[PDB]
């Protein structure tokens, strides 16, 4: 098992608007969109992209600005749906086949080819890629092996090499990386040790280093980062958290971590002064939440945070000059469809 | 002729540091680098990448994070030099041949292929591209036709289509665009009218629109922007400017324009409140400058501005909480090698 998951996938669109993707009681993917590229923008309200999903639905933006949403189907295949033109209409759901046992994890290669990662029936990591930039057809599936006990997460190195992180059977953080950008050449799995009780979250720093966040054995927030040299040790950011963490960059590149606390309110800790700076003490953004928070930077360079409420609606709070906005409701009824819990 | 040009090309590196590229009295390309990814970082001082250039040297970052610098040689061919690995050593200067009569203009296609644009001996626009992502070999040269009287500038649409802007023989702003991302299919040249007395500067807004800035017949700063619909009219931002303009985005996405005034000090006007906001009155950042300013956002989300001084050194001022830093000198002796003046 893992700390309570994020309930939505969120993206900044090609035209600077937040769009969120979640799952209803009907197992359909639902979609909510800012009208305008600004903090406090009116929202579309929830509309259905349909389908029937047995994972968290994960949106990624193609290098041509077209959104594409990936989800496990009821047949355990990888399914996807995409915009046919930038911020226009959607395709039908189409199958990329395979059998997967995790939420999908997506990144664009430096050549614009999307590559999707998911656990398989053998509990190994499997991957499939676009054969050409922002387009089908897709490659055959293949395995990157290993044995994983969490949803996988992928990011890109500052040199364009994809890198995947996942919990192993010993509950350590393990990783594997491309040896060259755009490559089918990968490293062996390597252990970053520690003991993690959440899905790992990965982000690139202002200075092009991967930094990984996860809940530890002691239910504190831990992190570890790249220094072609080795990783740091695991370091505690303290706190006591009851969900997966979420991490986003402020527009000045200061990292900021969010998680549900023991009082089921939203808590956050941030780098102070600069992206090189020391982390703040944990502070409360209130609310009562029934999901991990989901954090994203909007087109005004402000953080916005989404979480499911006691009513199972999605609620939203954002940064102001002085503080954070009171929680507002975007309505809907959201379920946690995470293929791993 | 055109308003006085920018004297350096600047890039934010894969690890968040500013690096500047200019030309010495010897016609070699010289290089200055921040040590650390922060405002007010110590600088390397000027070191030579050698070569012999008859244009402004233009740096672009490959999708694998490798810097690549393009310049006209003494033989009027396009030449380039690149990092062999991300923020490591440089290749030798190599020729991409052709005969060009402008500074080169560079963008990455959505598939990671760099595409270079330059005026030819026939005064038409010519282009050459990497055949695969972030790598040689390069295509054959070909022409996109037209007749141009300024350095060309290229940007990417929010849908991944490259678009090139240049002054025509009637002194209007003209443009041409890819009809599909990564394509060799281009539109006809079209006129955006107006009368411009500087190279055009192009930037993408927070909401994914191209916005073009240029000095007008009245030596005011003018701009025009995308609304698949038509462009705005030309609108004046007033001022009286004696150089090319420079434009950069604040970390909250507010556009900010810089130019030399009649008193040969640096002047700037900025969007207020938000990226949707009205433009400020022009205000002075002092100094006495012998080049257009060059503006870039650093890894702390602050604007830094470079300009040649009366001593022909490069000087530097940046945003603070309240105001801007006093001008400091980064030394060197820089010449304006712009292939068009
Ligand atoms: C710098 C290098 O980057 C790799 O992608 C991986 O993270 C290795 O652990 C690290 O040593
Ligand atoms: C503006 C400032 O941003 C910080 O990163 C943190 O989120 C604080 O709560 C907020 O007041
Ligand atoms: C939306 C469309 O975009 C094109 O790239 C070009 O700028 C056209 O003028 C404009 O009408
Ligand atoms: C911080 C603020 O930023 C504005 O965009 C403008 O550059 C002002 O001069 C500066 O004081
Ligand atoms: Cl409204
Ligand atoms: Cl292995
Ligand atoms: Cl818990
Ligand atoms: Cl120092
Ligand atoms: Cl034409
Ligand atoms: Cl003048
Ligand atoms: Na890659
Ligand atoms: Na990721
Ligand atoms: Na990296
Ligand atoms: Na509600
Ligand atoms: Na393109
Ligand atoms: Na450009
Ligand atoms: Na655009
Ligand atoms: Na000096």
């Amino acid at each position: 098992t893992i700390a309570l998951s994020e309930i939505v996938s969120v993206v900044n669109t090609s035209d600077g608007r937040l769009e969120v993707f979640g799952v209803g009681t009907d197992k359909a993917v639902w979609h909510n969109r800012q009208m305008a590229p600004h903090t406090g923008s009116p929202w579309s309200g929830w509309s259905s992209l349909k389908g029937q999903v047995t994972s968290k639905p994960v949106v990624y933006i193609n290098t041509d600005g077209r959104l594409e949403v990936f989800a496990r189907g009821t047949d355990n295949a990888l399914w996807h749906i995409w915009q046919t033109a930038t911020n226009a209409g959607w395709s039908n759901w189409q199958s990329l086949g395979g059998v997967i046992t995790s939420n999908p994890a997506i990144y664009a290669n430096t050549d614009g080819r999307l590559e999707v990662f998911a656990r398989g029936a053998d509990n190994a990591l499997w991957h499939i890629s676009q054969t050409t930039a922002h387009s089908g057809p897709w490659s055959s599936w293949a395995s990157l092996n290993g044995v994983i006990t969490s949803n996988p997460t992928v990011h890109i190195n500052s040199d364009g090499r994809l890198e995947v992180f996942a919990r192993g059977t010993d509950n350590a953080l393990w990783h594997i990386w491309q040896t060259a950008p755009d490559s089918n050449l990968w490293s062996s799995w390597e252990s970053l040790n520690g003991i993690i009780t959440s899905d790992p979250v990965v982000i690139d720093t202002a200075d092009g280093r991967l930094e990984v966040f996860a809940r530890g054995a002691d239910n504190a927030l831990w992190h570890i980062w790249q220094t072609s040299g080795p990783w740091s040790g695991w370091q505690s950011l303290n706190g006591v958290i009851t969900s997966a963490p979420a991490v986003a960059k402020n527009c000045d590149n200061r990292l900021e971590a969010f998680a549900r606390g023991t009082d089921n309110a939203l808590w956050h800790t941030w780098q102070t002064v600069s992206h090189s700076g020391p982390w703040s003490s944990w502070q409360s953004l209130n609310g009562v939440i029934t999901s991990a928070p989901t954090a994203v930077r909007d087109a005004d360079g402000r953080l916005e945070v989404f979480a499911r409420g006691t009513d199972n609606a999605l609620w939203l709070t954002w940064q102001t000059a002085s503080s954070w906005s009171p929680w507002i409701s975007l309505g809907g009824v959201l379920i946690d469809a995470s293929a791993i819990k």
